[PDB]
């Protein structure tokens, strides 16, 4: 391939980051914000500037990669550093994770990393025996919930029931604990998304207009001091709940206090947080797939399970193509965790489609993960939903190109590398979410909205079995 000059560049100083921080939050919103500039640069390799810079990141800059050839060098531990660019270019305080730097935040070369990513694998392991039936119980009163409001409103708010089901799946299945039986009654979510909020503020719009969310939410950090006390509810809870799992803690050599900042961590921002985004999002794009591939999941959902003496197993799953192609064409479609950011250890050069660039040691690299997984000359129909996309042997070779977790579908995380602790987890309580809709409805209908974190999502009617 050509060597190109990597084109684009960081305007004047102060005001180029802001203009383009406007584009990014207001004027454009992320997906214009990077494919105009695709357009203008005929590359989707270029310089930019990303939010936040102002007084919470250091240096705004980076280079960023948008399509799914250049994309997985930021998977490649010995061409970036991943040390504390979980978030970007900025680091939210230590002070909003116990004076720690948690698991997420660590290279592999840092020898913490190993022992955390090995307590997590634990975590999931100990978990398998109560994952099946903690969702099916908890779920279920989720669309009891849901089917209640909708004979009230005539609409049914997903996002608002869903957020506490999640958190009571995940503290049943992982720690054998219902949090009605706690201190922390029903009040995880609140809790969870206010402390979520001072992390990644800097991140996000919630609304409001330029003039009030600017100085308020996009310049300064939100002070930890203020959500110290909610955190302290969350520790005390995971302290006392995770028992079985701080034995295995103690095994690897982790202190008590770490291992629990770590738990509280990865249950409530990478699971949970994961959660609230991914469950919203496959209901917003299964609705509008419609009620013909509503029925075809209903049909397979029904048939397979009849088949399995209707005892639903990890066996029955992989008999049910479309489901399991639906999920990853979900995940494909709208990774929901979509900033993946790494920094060049050395000189590197980077391949995309067309042309070859050269990147120095020390530069921040950056990729939206939707312009890799929706790279049309990776995929047919690259902006469509396809339910049936990953169906068959040829479907099944293209989930290497799947990339949500932080890595190719096809590869497993390891101590070694960067990718979801949680990835095996994540893609099974995700079919499990679509085999409880279909085992119960023949179809539904969907209205959908903005939110800071994903869609916002209202069931409008659901068709019984
Ligand atoms: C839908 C839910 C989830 C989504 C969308 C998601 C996504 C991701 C992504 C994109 C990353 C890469 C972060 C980066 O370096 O930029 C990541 C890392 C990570 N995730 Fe997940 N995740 C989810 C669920 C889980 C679960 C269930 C676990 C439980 C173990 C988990 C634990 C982790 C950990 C520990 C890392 C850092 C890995 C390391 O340091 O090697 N996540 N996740």
């Amino acid at each position: 391939l050509p060597i190109r000059n990597i084109p684009g560049n960081y305007g004047l100083p102060i005001v180029g980051p802001i203009k383009d921080r406007w584009d990014y939050f207001y004027d454009q919103g992320a997906e214009e914000f990077f494919k105009s500039r695709i357009r203008k640069y005929n590359s989707t390799v270029y310089r930019v500037n990303m939010p936040p810079g102002a007084f919470i990141a250091e240096n705004p800059q980076v280079v960023a990669l948008l399509d799914g050839k250049s994309f997985p060098v930021l998977f490649d531990v010995d061409k970036v550093e991943k040390k504390d660019l979980l978030t970007g270019t900025y680091m939210p305080s230590t002070e909003l994770t116990g004076g720690y730097r948690i698991l997420s935040y660590l290279d592999p070369s840092e020898p913490k990393h190993e022992k955390l990513k090995n307590l997590l694998f634990f975590l999931l392991k100990s978990s398998r025996n109560r994952i099946f039936p903690e969702f099916q119980a908890t779920y279920s009163e989720l669309f009891d919930s849901l089917e209640k409001e909708l004979s009230l409103k005539g609409k049914a708010d997903f996002g608002g029931s869903s957020d506490g089901t999640a958190f009571n799946f995940l503290a049943r299945a992982f720690y054998g604990t219902n949090p009605a039986d706690t201190k922390l009654k029903a009040d995880a979510p609140g809790l969870i998304t206010k402390w979520v909020l001072f992390n990644l503020h800097p991140l996000l719009s919630i609304g409001l207009p330029r003039v009030i969310e600017e100085p308020l939410i996009h310049t300064f950090s939100l002070p930890p001091a203020l959500v110290k006390s909610d955190y302290q509810r969350l520790y005390e809870f995971f302290l006392e709940s995770a028992g079985e799992i701080l034995v295995e803690a103690d095994k690897l050599g982790i202190s008590r206090e770490e291992a629990t900042h770590n738990l509280l961590f990865a249950t409530c921002f990478n699971t949970w947080g994961g959660m609230k985004i991914l469950f919203p999002n496959m209901v917003k794009r299964i609705g509008r797939a419609g009620h013909q591939v509503h029925n075809r999941l209903a049909e397979e959902i029904r048939s397979v399970i009849k088949s399995n003496g209707g005892e639903l197993t990890m066996g029955a799953i992989e008999k049910m193509e479309l489901t399991k192609s639906v999920v990853y064409e979900c995940l494909r479609f709208e990774p929901p965790v979509t900033a993946q950011y790494g920094r060049a250890k050395k000189d590197l050069v980077i391949e995309s489609h067309d042309a070859a660039f050269k990147v120095k040691a020390g530069e921040m690299l950056y990729g939206y993960q939707p312009l890799a997984t929706r790279d049309p000359k990776i995929f047919d129909r690259a902006d469509e939903f396809v339910p049936e996309r990953f169906v068959g042997e040829e479907g099944e070779k293209l989930l290497r190109h799947v990339l949500w977790s932080n890595g190719p579908e096809t590869e497993t995380p390891t101590v070694g590398n960067k990718q979801c602790a949680g990835k095996d987890f994540v893609v099974l309580v995700a079919r499990l979410f679509v085999i409880e809709i279909f085992r119960r409805y023949d179809s539904f209908d969907i209205e959908v909205g903005t939110s800071p974190l994903g869609s916002s999502v209202n069931f409008s009617s659901l068709r019984k079995a």
